[PDB]
């Protein structure tokens, strides 16, 4: 399958390399550092698995329409990225977002109805240009956005599974995006504010309870928007916490590296949609302000 | 006036020493290190003004009823303190609480109807046994709890004013306790969580806005309990913040020293009354949990 990965960062390089090993026509689109590093010494994956591939790398999305375009930039870069890559979106090109936060798929829908949403539990960290750490293996869930199904979605899931990417298909992708967003609101909120590992958030009974509170806030916001959940975000919350006990959340890491966070598209979007349906959602807003303010004092 | 000060800490030693200087019959009650320091070399005030007085000091409240008993312990000790000093509460003994948080005056009312609530903007810090730093001068507001007025309250205010304690009388003391409590919710919440100076909460526009949100949460909680405000708490909030820009809030200081905080009686009480009246205080609750989590870490 012809696959372009827009955003050759961590998870983009992971997915790109995994898809590259299987024999797929993979093109990575990213920074000039990443592109040069890959073009001269290849892309190296280490950790959960260790190998070296040589996918095509470039800073410009090729003017030749792929079968699949994977959005792998951070949420604050999506809209520009799409504009920078719209020349590659052909009539049958499907757009898959494996990003966190909300609104990415809706941004993708401005170019084509062929859009699918996705969430991955895989951990990836680009430690060096041309070098990515597969921190952990996890399940990936993709589906036609917002709901339903399509043969090509099944085919993408088949290519992924073949490629060693454990993938299942949902008919409620938007519910997964929102569930993941709520879990992320709790974890990337509290964990970042208190600067603790994820497991801590369940171990402290008060933190556990307030986690529950935040979660039901997000859930009520989602359900008033006519979004239901195949799997309730609390089960996904305690599961995710159980899988990442030894990990500091990605937002806290972003603050630590001096990087920009995605909370404008996590807590921010939840607050936005809440306001869009006449609600307010206090906890997500307070967490949003706190995290942004913490980021400001680098 | 005969005044026993229960809790010879910072503000207790400040008020106690000022009242002793004025010529009042003042007795300080606290931990012994303080008692021994005062009984052996006296009480030393430095900072805003500097002087030395030697009031009576003891660890147990004398069995002879004072005209006025001042609560200057931390909010988590009040109940206990009240039980340990209950023998001095006579028929004409008035109890004045200058503590932060809520419920102190209600705790005092279990011993006597002679209770007045008070809030002070004065800054005080016990740096050493027998020495207290007068960090800043501020107005003191007292009144018969919860509302109304009384001649002895006016008299206490007169004694305070003559003692160099800038003091005014209110007919809405509970409203003042709640205003100060809301302001403290905002400041000791945000300021402690982010580990920033008070002024910062206004320098960052976002922190300012969310401060407004928290403050009005507290205000709605206060409003369902039938409590109105003589002056709006938000005005008092920015007032306090500009007067204390270079200062880290008392809760953050406590956490830095590893001391216990009073947030159970600030955010905790607000949440408590909110749930008790069928409401929700999400911001105050979340801040409560965050701060309570931060002391352990
Ligand atoms: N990392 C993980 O393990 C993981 C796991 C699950 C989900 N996710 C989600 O996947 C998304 C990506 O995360 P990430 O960790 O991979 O961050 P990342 O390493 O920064 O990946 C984004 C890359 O895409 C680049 N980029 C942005 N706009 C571009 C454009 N028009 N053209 C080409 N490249 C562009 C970025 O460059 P610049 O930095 O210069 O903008 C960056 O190199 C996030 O939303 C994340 O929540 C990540
Ligand atoms: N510090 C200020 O500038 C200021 C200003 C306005 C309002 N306030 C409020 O006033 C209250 C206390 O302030 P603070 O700074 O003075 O605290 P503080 O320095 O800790 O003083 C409290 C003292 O009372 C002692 N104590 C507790 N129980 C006692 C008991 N039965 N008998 C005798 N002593 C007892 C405490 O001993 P232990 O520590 O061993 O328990 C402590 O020494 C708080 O509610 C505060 O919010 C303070």
């Amino acid at each position: 399958m012809r696959i372009y990965v827009l955003g050759a960062g961590s998870i983009g390089s992971l997915f790109g390399a995994l898809l590259a090993r299987a024999g797929n026509d993979v093109t990575l689109i990213g920074r000039r550092e990443q592109v040069d590093a890959i073009n001269k010494n290849g892309l190296h994956v280490f950790g959960a698995e260790e190998f070296t591939v040589k996918p095509k790398a470039t800073i410009y999305a090729p003017e030749e329409p792929p079968d699949l375009l994977i959005l792998a930039v951070k949420s604050y870069s999506t809209k520009t990225a799409l504009e920078a890559a719209r020349q590659c979106i052909g009539r049958n090109t499907w757009v898959l977002s494996i990003q966190n936060g909300l609104g990415n798929e809706e941004l993708a829908l401005k170019y084509t109805p062929n859009v699918m949403g996705g969430v991955t539990t895989n951990g990836a960290m680009l430690v060096e240009w041309g070098k990515v750490l597969w921190a952990g293996k996890g399940i990936t869930v993709i589906g036609r956005y917002p709901t339903g199904r399509d043969d090509f979605v099944d085919e993408v899931a088949s290519v992924f599974n073949e490629a060693g990417i454990d993938t299942s298909v949902t008919e409620n992708a938007i519910g997964w995006k929102w569930a993941k967003a709520i879990v992320n609101s709790v974890i990337n909120g509290l964990g970042t504010v208190l600067e603790v590992k994820n497991g801590h958030l369940k171990d402290d009974p008060h933190l556990e309870g307030i986690s529950v509170d935040i979660a039901r806030e997000g859930c009520m916001v989602a359900q008033q928007l006519g979004i239901e959940f195949e799997i309730h975000p609390l089960e996904l919350l305690w599961d995710t916490i159980e899988r990442t006990r030894e990990n500091y959340n990605s937002t806290l890491q972003d603050i630590w590296r001096g990087r920009e966070t995605e909370v404008d598209y996590i807590h921010g979007k939840i607050v936005e949609y809440a306001r869009s349906v006449g609600m307010e959602a206090p906890r997500n807003e307070l967490l949003w302000v706190l995290v942004k303010a913490k980021e400001r004092i680098n």
